[PDB]
């Protein structure tokens, strides 16, 4: 049951320049992943990160930091570092909340925590429902879709499912109707501190490079994921200036 | 090694496909169809034929009644070869089948290189990918894997470097009498149903898939000096 949470905080980023410092309601982005981290139930809260300034705003607000090389590719790569830096026990389960999920409810990280036992794996993660399907098109989102039990069969940008009937001959993208079998993947994974170890002694592949995803790395190493379905998002990942402002119009709306 | 064939279908194609099922080594093919014509077609150049219901809504379907009908065991390896791929050579048409034990698993099926970027975009060619041991993550008619960086706003298809990423799925499908008809005892899926793939309901399930990758090789065993001369015998009667 018993976890700590990780948060990698990458400074550099095409798509939102200082990101992770990015204002949302007078604080910065990482600042509210952390304060819901710390209403998680967490026994440490750790903010991973590469960069000096970065560093100091997580101290200002009172979060513990580790300093990581610019040099990783992910997270996970970022976290296996903090990792072997601060020695956490190979079984100490690590929740990873990427530092782009500002609106991540605190009583999912414990469930995610907790679906390493129930559903025996080595790495879990979540997942809401797509509605609309601008979301499902829009490549920054990262759709997910699993077996019956959970299971992912594999995470991508392109849209899957496809619905054949009414996507081949598509007339009006305005005009779509989704069924319930789209979900949206949540920046957030539990792993224990000797599975990330093992994430980064796997060899970069060819596949998490092409979609920018990795995880696809576990997959493509036939190791099992599960992902479980959430509810009540309300809003995932933040990657361009627009999914900021979508992450203040579903605060301004208190 | 000791497999059978049977073709679901429903000169022409369906002898084109007859043929590579014979000299893929198999000991028995059979021709399973809902058509008597078809049926009657199959009787004419010596193919067995099992008719079946028009109520299947696939060819993995319509073999389980095959199965059930002429009572093949459930340890029977049956090979299930779609339609025709001119492209695909007879040997590796063994090797599916043998892979069943070789990877452990209940279905084992096939892919090829993409070389046109057209293909990726084409709903009709199904796309597959797998991990490093060749067991499939998922088959789509989307383009998989996604390429984040070249498909950021592709303004031409014919910029799109391949990389060696894309595989193609053929439809052909080897597993035992008994894992068909564990098929049709799934309830369909909401997967196959939207995506219109019938090997979707065995991903769904919790079954593992195993692709191989095969080298296109030309018309191999298409035709024979025979079935040449009867060609140019017709031609000539005019
Ligand atoms: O927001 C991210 O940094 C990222 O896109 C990184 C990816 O590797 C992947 O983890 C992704 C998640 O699938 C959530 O979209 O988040
Ligand atoms: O739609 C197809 O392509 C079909 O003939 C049936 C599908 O269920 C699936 O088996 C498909 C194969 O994936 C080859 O494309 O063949």
């Amino acid at each position: 049951m018993s976890f700590t949470v990780i948060i990698p905080a990458r400074f550099a980023s095409s798509r939102l320049p200082g990101k992770p410092l990015a204002d949302i309601k007078g604080k910065p982005m990482i600042q509210h992943v952390f304060e819901k981290a710390l209403q998680s139930g967490a026994s440490r809260v750790i903010i991973a990160t590469d960069n000096e300034n970065v560093a100091d705003v997580a101290k200002s607000f009172g979060a513990e930091v580790c300093m990581t090389s610019v040099n990783h590719n992910s997270g996970t790569e970022r976290l296996a570092e903090v990792v072997e830096k601060l020695a956490i026990p190979d079984n100490e389960i690590i929740v990873n909340i990427q530092g782009d999920e500002p609106l991540i409810p605190p009583v999912i990280v414990r469930q995610v925590a907790d679906n390493l036992a129930k559903f025996n794996v080595n790495m879990a993660s979540l997942a809401v429902k797509i509605h609309d399907a601008e979301e499902l098109f829009n490549p920054n989102a990262v759709k997910v879709l699993t077996d019956k039990d959970g299971y992912v069969l594999y995470f991508s940008r392109s849209v899957i499912p496809y619905d054949r009937d009414q996507f081949m001959n598509l007339q009006d993208v305005q005009k779509v109707q989704l069924s319930d079998a789209y979900l949206r993947h949540i920046g957030i994974y539990a792993y224990r501190a000797g599975f990330i170890k093992q994430y980064v002694q796997w060899a970069p592949t060819q596949l998490e490079n092409l979609e920018k995803l990795e995880q696809l790395r576990v997959l493509y190493n036939g190791e099992r994921i599960h992902v479980e379905l959430a509810k009540e998002v309300p809003a995932v990942g933040v990657d361009t200036a627009e999914d900021l402002e979508k992450v203040r119009a579903i605060l301004a709306a208190n």
